[PDB]
């Protein structure tokens, strides 16, 4: 009726003794607010059931989310890490291209996408590659950032502090507050801008097979707690101040890299790019100087000198619990092409990506369906052997999958 | 047929290099055949297949499927936006993410609700031709830019579907190479295929009067798609919108947990500054591409274009009596985005679409629904820079 | 003054007949004021006329800085021959340009045109809401209200001729790009003037309309700027020039293979990778800065007139001759007002057959010269691009 | 040569008895009238040249040095803005332009700074930098020598190479950039007081001499890569500086902004915030968060002796401005330059009359006893009164009319 409900609700013994419409009764008259539905409901998958009813009812349609699934999924892995106010989960179709022969191994390549061909293209692509004899890539760099912002009375303060930050001394203080944190926390070079009072402090560090937001949060804040006591007039606009740069673009990630910088490169032969790529070698580089080059040139491009290097990230990275949103920047690649060999009938092809944003631990990566995924390309979870060397590989294996991606969409623009 | 085999004969037939009459048997199949390939034959375990409508996947949205892939959705909501209320999803694996949001979409409500407007709609595609001179090719951006040149390209482009309406043509010239951007509204599409369409059939009736041009790519990366362009910052692409919303005072501090003074001195040092800082081109905001990318997944959108339907300038100023209430907005001139079409023809991600109330093709007005979704996205985006900004100023 | 002494004058002020006595004053009165009061010893100021930059190009002359003119050429352009006039105090640039024009020469001379025409300002204006500004973004949007926009602005010169507008909104702010030609002006003070009527007229249709800045930085104007590079400002130029394989091994000491190679990976590459928004060429900008000092343009204008991109491929039936092509959509530039009023700047423009306003086709004399700039920046590219290619 | 007449010489080379171009090194005043003389007869108007100024000019620092085929030299009119009142020192900024007004708005810019007690700035960074393209046969090769570089020890081979050029000659940590088989190499050194461009060049051309025998199959395709980068807009510049970086700053009290400026606090905030953050963000700029750096760089560089054609990245300014002060009725502002080129010795320093302009400020030359702070002081000149006119012209457009 409401009372008894009520009278149920509140004895130690629950809502597992009311009834779906009893509890939603309860909310609509505000006996218990829409929050609490969380503690109070025992099992995961009734909470959800519950938020979906209550939502239908405040829709003009109330049948919407009929054929959004929400049934027998894992919410323990979600609840409290990943996501709140949860109704569901959306599936997204995965697909595989490969093998990608990279290094002398083969891997098979998840990737997550609604965009028809671009799994078969991506295929095509990796089958250029392996009858050209592999492709080799090398991690050039590797370390997260978090680019906070702080402000000073005045700005020869502010240049002060930045005279500090880069004496022998003075780094070596932050580097201690900074790597105390954690197992991983290694501080590398200071990068540091001033624009008046403020002053922007680029934090650079490894952080094993994590991407590494949390850790290098919890190194920074620590850190200015250090800097603090030898400039106590020194305020913390933001522990992001936007120049790390996360998820937006921005040239500092282009030119100082962030995260993984990768190159990829292979030699396909003449008879390759002819009968996997029906095409030749001089069409592919005049269509990569021209767009790739030219024409990112003339839209005004930093950092997308490519054909459509996201398409490949964007797919991998929701495959493989990834952070999707960071595809802004991990995007980030140059694609070049030249003649090589004895005539210059062979097409050499690399990528540089600057700033691949991966992980191998923590975040997406620890709900199962994700993991499925990087357990096919063998790096799953953290390697206790070599710290970092599973989200190295997935790094590895991101930029050949876009090389992958590039020789075929290429291949394709140049035909017609 | 091959329902009269089982299992490991068909498999039997594949390895000797020599069909399936469901689509569920074929991918089960293929996830068999791809596992003894494995290092951990047993890595596709918790990757689930069964029971997934794969009819309207297959041939259209993936290719070698070997199963799905689930991403929790969350609600935000109610966002009031233009004196409507709408329930966000948000498909996302980042903690926080969809809570930060909600709790801007409550600030929002409390304030008297946000407004936006679209300022510009058209989706691009923008090839690279080549004459063999310089020269020609300035004889020919010369002839696209008379009205009887505009026109009979015009004329042509149209032609190809009921929604293909040409605008204005831009073009650069690079020495020989001539970029060419067209443009076109394209229904409550996104359009990518339609314009590729038009583009091809009015670059055709271009060599009519110029025989010695060469089409070198349909697209010469001057569109500019799902790479960062400072074309798509200055020109628009897709969806151009604005939103806008006033806090008062005393919400800011009871919802929000700052004040106004200090949001604006953040928004200003971070948003403003600190991109600049950064070197940015359209990035001039705290994270639209979570907001972005997760009501893309969710909608069946293109994730890949949150590259450039991120592009977000987030301005915060004094307002009211006193100036102390909050004024916020956000200017997002590239939203590319669609409600037909591609992963949107999906059931799931049609049921997300129909929480918005903008699934599908509006009838009676076409593109309607794909400028109410780019509105709610930049709405919500709003919303989301509310709440970590004020999170960052705490 | 006339019948008063130097030192008099002097006295009166701490406790004029002609301008170089002016001058004269005002040196004296700044030297007292120097650490070292014989700094201004060597500055020259005698013998100069005054009289046409006093209240017009300069104030508190305290005299004239000298600036070597040297001269490139000849450079075979579009069929005729230019001595170009270029100061500068950098050594080896006036020679290594004129190897270009050289190695131009012998393979049949360049060819140029003007793509786009019209100096810009972008005002930023202010709406009480942003679904105001977007209100004021739709009526210039339409016919009737860039018709009524344009005859306000067309209404204050002759050569006011509104073209199409662009703007941009940020929230309740709106930028507004108003694009004209101005005859042989590089046209600031003309389109600013066509500006302020046109944001008047539409303050009438939008009385709440607050005027922030009648520059808002949309122009842009003497700031590195996507805008400037996308949609142009003042004359957009393309040259281009074939160089065959014989004059690229004996002119220039390198081979056509030598040069694609070097400017492919330094000119787009390494661009590119340095993050450069318009900066695709090797030194557009010394060429363009030594023209414009001596042809008495503003020389702050390089910012954005050396805006270039210079590519460079494989030509003729062998595959072995040197295609070269400079693009640049953004030079800045005019042969009436300003410093181009001063008769050793115009001596200058006269070498060029430039000088002054073209009377039987206005704006042709401005933009024959940025036809100049831009060929004689291809032979400054030739030349460097060689050097750098040969090494040493 | 002296013994034969002007008209004599000029029958000779059109005779074709002696070779036309080759004749100034068998005669420097009258090498200059003569090379007039043959080219006004091949223009146009043969009088063009009439009052084009070129006697009574010392041409011996200019011949093989500043320029060459020089046919006389250009008068750029020279104002002074003053006193600046910077660092507790007064200056009178010498300014070459042809631009009404602009010598004057500095001007004004100057007199509300010096109102409002002063300004002050820092140098943040110091060093010249060259930016080579190499090439290895493979991105694995050219990755190998990435690795190499970063190396303390390898460094050390390289840094060690790099200083036996020159005794200014320091190299600084070594940024480096791959793109496949490229790689791009950016050295970074302080130069004393000279700009530093030929010395970064020695020292680099060593460098990559010595790393050659490292690695045998490196093709130095470029001794300029653009990676540097010099006179094209560039975000690296922007980012990690180049040249001097430096920082200026003042308050002008509100009073000040009223009767000097003709505008309010208020206002200027707003005008700033609009036009140099968020209008230069629309128009989609790298490094050009300002209104006019470029007119008053211009105008010193060509005064004193610079490369003007590096204003192109010497520009680069952000300029904020902001409430000061009790009442928040006082403005902050404050201009940022991370890449200013400058010298006080080379180039265009050496010539006589752009000394003056140099020795006006105090740093023509040399300075023995700390090298390199003339031109470091030079480059906190140029963003003192960088900040005076934009003052000036913000306060104009705040006010308008
Ligand atoms: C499937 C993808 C990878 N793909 C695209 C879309 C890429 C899109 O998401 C980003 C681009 O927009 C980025 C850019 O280039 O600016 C096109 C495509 C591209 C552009 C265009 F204008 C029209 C179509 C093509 C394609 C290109 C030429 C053909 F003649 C035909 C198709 C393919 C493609 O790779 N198809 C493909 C199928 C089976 C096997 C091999 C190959
Ligand atoms: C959940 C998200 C939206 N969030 C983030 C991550 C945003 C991330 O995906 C983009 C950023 O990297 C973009 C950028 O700013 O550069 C932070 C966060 C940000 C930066 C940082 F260094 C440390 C943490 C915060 C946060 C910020 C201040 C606090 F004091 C605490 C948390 C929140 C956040 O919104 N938390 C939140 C929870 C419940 C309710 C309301 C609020
Ligand atoms: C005279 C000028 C045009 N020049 C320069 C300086 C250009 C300078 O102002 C802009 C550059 O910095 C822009 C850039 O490329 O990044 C160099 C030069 C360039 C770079 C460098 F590291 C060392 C020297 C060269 C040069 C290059 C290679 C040689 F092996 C020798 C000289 C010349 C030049 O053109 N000299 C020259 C003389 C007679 C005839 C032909 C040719
Ligand atoms: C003298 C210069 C520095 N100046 C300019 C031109 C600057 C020009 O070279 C760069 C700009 O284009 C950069 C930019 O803002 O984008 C304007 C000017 C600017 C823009 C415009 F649309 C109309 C005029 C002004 C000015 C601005 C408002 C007034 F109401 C009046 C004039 C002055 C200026 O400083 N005038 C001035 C005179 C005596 C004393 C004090 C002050």
């Amino acid at each position: 009726p409401n009372e008894e409900c009520l009278q149920i609700l509140g004895n130690a013994e629950g809502a597992k003794f009311l009834s779906d419409a009893e509890i939603i009764q309860l909310v609509n008259a505000k006996h218990i607010p829409a929050y609490k539905l969380e503690t109070l409901i025992e099992t995961h998958e009734r909470g959800v059931s519950i938020r979906r009813q209550l939502l239908s009812k405040k829709l003009s349609e109330p049948s919407s989310l009929q054929y959004l699934p929400y049934r027998d999924y894992n919410y323990s892995l979600v609840m409290g890490a990943c996501c709140e106010n949860v109704i569901g989960y959306m599936p997204i179709p995965v697909g595989v291209a490969g093998p990608l022969c990279l290094d002398e191994k083969e891997f098979q390549v998840p990737m997550a996408t609604t965009e028809g061909c671009l799994v078969a293209s991506t295929n095509r692509g990796c089958r250029a590659i392996g009858l050209g004899g592999g492709a080799s890539s090398r991690v050039l760099a590797d370390g997260m950032t978090r680019g906070p912002v702080v402000r000073l009375p005045r700005a020869c303060d502010s240049a002060e502090v930045k005279a500090w930050l880069e004496t022998s001394e003075g780094f070596a203080v932050i580097k201690e507050a900074f790597d105390s944190t954690s197992r991983f926390a290694r501080l590398q070079k200071l990068h540091t801008s001033i624009a008046g009072r403020n002053l922007y402090i680029r934090f650079q560090s490894r952080s094993g097979d994590a991407m590494g937001m949390n850790m290098i949060s919890k190194g920074t804040e620590k850190a200015l707690s250090k800097l603090h006591e030898y400039f106590p007039e020194m305020q913390i606009l933001a522990v992001s101040g936007n120049y790390c740069t996360d998820k937006k673009p921005a040239a500092i990630n282009w030119i100082e890299g962030r995260g993984k910088s990768v190159v990829c490169e292979a030699v396909i032969p003449a008879k390759v790019v002819r009968e996997v790529l029906k095409t030749t070698t001089e069409a592919m580089i005049e269509v990569n100087i021209n767009k790739n080059l030219v024409g990112s040139a003339m839209a005004g491009s930093i950092g997308g000198y490519n054909a459509h290097a996201a398409n490949i990230v964007t797919a991998i990275y929701i495959a493989c619990g990834q952070d999707a949103a960071q595809n802004v920047g991990s995007s980030n690649c140059i694609t070049l092409m030249e003649a090589s060999g004895p005539t210059n009938e062979d097409l050499y092809i690399s990528c540089t990506m600057p700033s691949i944003e991966i992980g191998t631990v923590g975040g997406g990566t620890n709900l199962l369906p994700q993991q499925a995924c990087l357990q096919m390309l063998g790096v799953q979870g953290a390697c206790k052997d070599n710290p970092g060397e599973n989200a190295r590989q997935l790094a590895r294996i991101v930029c050949g999958t876009v090389m992958a991606g590039e020789l075929s969409l290429m291949a394709a623009l140049a035909a017609g």
